[PDB]
């Protein structure tokens, strides 16, 4: 799809514009909170984290050129997704992907909840450094992004994507 193009460098990883205000990536990639990014300083924007789920919403927008697309936390397990991986090579892969239940994990010092997946089919499969590449999937006749790429089990084929959902309480004050 055109959509590819969404997906671009970012730290020490990716990250995906799921609207021209939005970018989203994987905590741990990203550059030291307050770091001026894309041209914009800090103030520019606001960046709301979520585990190793990171949000950069900007008011004016970056991407001024692209559709908003919805951003649902995590998704059913046996949903068959797919990971968006660029390589530093520019190479595209495609990798099917059914996600499966929650879990948590530890990034260095902190844990984090994931949506587990399990990698559907050698070289391939996922790197360290695909980190903040996006999941999405075709809901029906139109695709949504559930989360972002932060790691994959020594083991085989499963692999963790981190969410963001939106709060649900408010503490006053």
């Amino acid at each position: 799809v055109s959509i590819w193009s969404r997906v671009v460098q970012f730290g020490t990883g990716w990250g995906f514009w799921v609207s021209g205000h939005v970018f989203i990536t994987a905590k741990h990639v990203a550059p030291p909170k307050g770091t001026e990014i894309f041209g914009r300083k800090p103030g520019d924007f606001t960046v709301t984290s979520s585990g190793d789920f990171l949000k950069y919403y900007f008011t004016s927008a970056v991407r001024p050129d692209i559709p908003a697309m919805v951003l649902e936390n995590g998704c059913q397990e046996g949903v068959v997704a797919s990971v968006l991986v660029k390589r530093a090579s520019g190479e595209m892969l495609a990798l099917a992907v059914r996600m499966g239940s929650q879990a948590a994990i530890k990034i260095g010092s902190a844990v984090v909840h994931g949506q587990t997946g399990m990698l559907l089919t050698q070289d391939l499969g996922t790197i360290p450094g695909d980190a903040g590449c996006p999941y999405v999937y075709k809901k029906g006749n139109t695709w949504v992004v559930i989360g972002v790429h932060v790691a994959a089990t020594r083991s085989g084929n499963t692999v963790i994507a981190a969410t963001h959902g939106e709060p649900t309480l408010e503490a006053l004050e």
